[PDB]
């Protein structure tokens, strides 16, 4: 689909057989995922945003499912103000930048 | 232009007489600019964003061109790692996600 900027691009994805929405982040170099349970082994992680760095769990090969659109790759899991679905996963589904 | 998402989606904008670097991003409702001694009245703003909030300043209806693309509206310095353009100018480049 091709998606306008007025509001925050915020999409259903389905993701350890859970229904989420989230963000379609392009100033985002990896997804983070709201706290959650999520299937199999995570590693302690750093990650660094617009004011400052978390700690977060990150995940490996997990499928998401983005406005119908199948991925698989990195989700890092925790204390994001929202779901954000970032370029990891964006170059999977084909999502470009137009104008 | 078309612009994949394989690396942050950096372009070249001109704000304040300058010409700097900066990444489009869709999951930004405002646009941050780094420190810079633009001249102006502004009004004391609080973005937050992964890692917390941070102190900018809000400078309304300021030319900024991004890519070749003319857009004016609000900008908000501060301690911002990276130039960002937010959604707020996003719409008035036209810009839109697609896949
Ligand atoms: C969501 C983070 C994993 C991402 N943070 C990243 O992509 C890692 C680099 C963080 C430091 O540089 C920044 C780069 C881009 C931004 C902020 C800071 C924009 C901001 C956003 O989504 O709007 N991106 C981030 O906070
Ligand atoms: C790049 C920042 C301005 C930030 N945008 C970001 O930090 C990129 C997304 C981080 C997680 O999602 C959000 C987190 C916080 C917000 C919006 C989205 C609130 C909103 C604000 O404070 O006005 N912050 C952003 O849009």
């Amino acid at each position: 689909p091709q998606i306008t900027l007025w509001k925050r691009p915020l999409v259903t994805i389905r993701i350890g057989g859970q229904l989420k929405e989230a963000l379609l982040d392009t100033g985002a170099d990896d997804t983070v995922i709201e706290e959650m349970n999520l299937p199999g082994k995570w590693k302690p992680k750093m990650i660094g945003g617009i004011g400052g760095f978390i700690k977060v769990r990150q995940y490996d090969q997990i499928p998401v499912e983005i406005a119908g659109h199948k991925a698989i790759g990195t989700v890092l899991v925790g204390p994001t103000p929202v779901n954000i679905i970032g370029r990891n996963l964006l170059t999977q589904i084909g999502a470009t930048l137009n104008f």
